[PDB]
């Protein structure tokens, strides 16, 4: 236990301001700069079809849980060196909590 529940509402707005540029979350949403995140929870990394992921993410083969995602979100390139994901990261654990709270919900 190193992830506690946040604000889905707060979560949804962070997504909009920090993730939307590159990703969609809805089932049936298109891949953009980053892949569509529908159903990411429980899936391994690099497995969405029709998306050209880097060697690195695929090979990293991470099982996406609220906790994994948390460390990833902190500093992506640090987590998976070689990832084409160009996001500095979210240093506050509270932003991270709210975003994942949103994500758990909207990608289901
Ligand atoms: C564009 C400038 C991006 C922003 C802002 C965010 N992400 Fe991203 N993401 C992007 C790319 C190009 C990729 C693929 C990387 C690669 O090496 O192929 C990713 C990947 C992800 C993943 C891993 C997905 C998988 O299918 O395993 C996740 C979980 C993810 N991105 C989430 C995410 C969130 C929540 C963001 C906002 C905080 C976000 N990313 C920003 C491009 C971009």
């Amino acid at each position: 236990t190193e992830f506690k529940a946040g604000s889905a509402k707060k979560g949804a707005t962070l997504f909009k301001t920090r993730c939307l540029q590159c990703h969609t979350v809805e089932k049936g949403g298109p891949h953009k700069v980053g892949p569509n995140l529908h159903g990411i929870f429980g899936r391994h990394s690099g497995q969405a079809e029709g998306y050209s992921y880097t060697d690195a993410i695929i090979k990293k083969n991470v099982l996406w849980d609220e906790n994994n995602m948390s460390e990833y979100l902190t500093n992506p390139k640090k987590y998976i060196p070689g990832t084409k994901m160009a996001f500095g990261g979210l240093k506050k654990e509270k932003d991270r909590n709210d975003l994942i709270t949103y994500l758990k919900k909207a990608t289901e």
